[PDB]
């Protein structure tokens, strides 16, 4: 099955291309702890954003260009994504905004980190239909020394 | 000679009552190489919010309090805190507020990151009178993709 995880501020804005403005390491080790071992597909702006191959994990980047990185794999369609992370229980689509358009449809989960954030922005995470989605887990926590904004984790399944 | 090194959001915010809504790895970075291999002077709030002691710099905590932690050096006054470092050409002073206070006046040289970000905060760099210190070096950077503002590089010496 797939899934789509994102970290959401306020509006649903995501970003683009510069870095959000906020810290949140609890949030990058939720981030990891539930993509760990399981093949992620994103665009070419993600792809810098990260700056090298995240470890332990297949690496799928989806493009109209070319690939400048030998250590992953870089396709040109959704269905080319979709093949080449082969038969597992899941995959992971990590963006940008265009990237979860496209991969919206057929998702069956998402991973969502809402942000108590305002951040002025252009992107916004696809619009998703609760009535279509069911909410299954939802925590909320507080900002605090090392986290710069509250964050509340919620994964929605598809019913 | 003693040096004070510290980010500057506007108006001199350099704390806020939880972690400072940025992300900006070029900004640490240049912390790093301006701090390695020297010995740092940092109170107890910005120990605790270290985490872990600095590697390759020899990490001193001025604090009132009694230690805590058998991997750093516990000091009571400024004057235990200099006396620490021995015979090194200078002394790093990393924050916070308190200690930039009480140390600015034996500083000769400042190397600080202005970052363009409005924030409420709840400390700040001590005023300083821009007559008396000469910029020796400036360098400006937009934000990008892993940086999440801009940043301005500067170093000032004591006129
Ligand atoms: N929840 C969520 N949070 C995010 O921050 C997020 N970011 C992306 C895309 N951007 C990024 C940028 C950096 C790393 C990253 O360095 N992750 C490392 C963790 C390292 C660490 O914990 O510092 C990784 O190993 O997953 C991941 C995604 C996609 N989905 C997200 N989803
Ligand atoms: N330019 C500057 N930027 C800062 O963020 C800053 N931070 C402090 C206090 N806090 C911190 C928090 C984390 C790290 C840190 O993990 N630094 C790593 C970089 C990786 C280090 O190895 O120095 C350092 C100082 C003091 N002066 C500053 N000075
Ligand atoms: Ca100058
Ligand atoms: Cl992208
Ligand atoms: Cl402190």
């Amino acid at each position: 099955m797939i899934s789509l995880i994102a970290a959401l501020a306020v509006d649903r804005v995501i970003g683009m291309e510069n870095a959000m403005p906020w810290n949140l390491p609890a949030d990058l080790a939720w981030f990891k702890r539930n993509t760990l071992d399981k093949p992620v597909i994103m665009g070419r702006h993600t792809w810098e954003s990260i700056g090298r191959p995240l470890p332990g994990r297949k690496n799928i980047i989806l493009s109209s260009q070319p690939g400048t990185d030998d250590r992953v794999t870089w396709v040109k369609s959704v269905d080319e994504a979709i093949a080449a992370c082969g038969d597992v229980p899941e995959i992971m689509v990590i963006g940008g905004g265009r990237v979860y358009e496209q991969f919206l449809p057929k998702a069956q989960k998402l991973y969502l980190t809402h942000i108590d954030a305002e951040v002025e922005g252009d992107t916004h995470f696809p619009d998703y239909e609760p009535d279509d989605w069911e909410s299954v887990f939802s925590e909320f926590h507080d900002a605090d020394a090392q986290n710069s904004h509250s964050y509340c984790f919620e994964i929605l399944e598809r019913r």
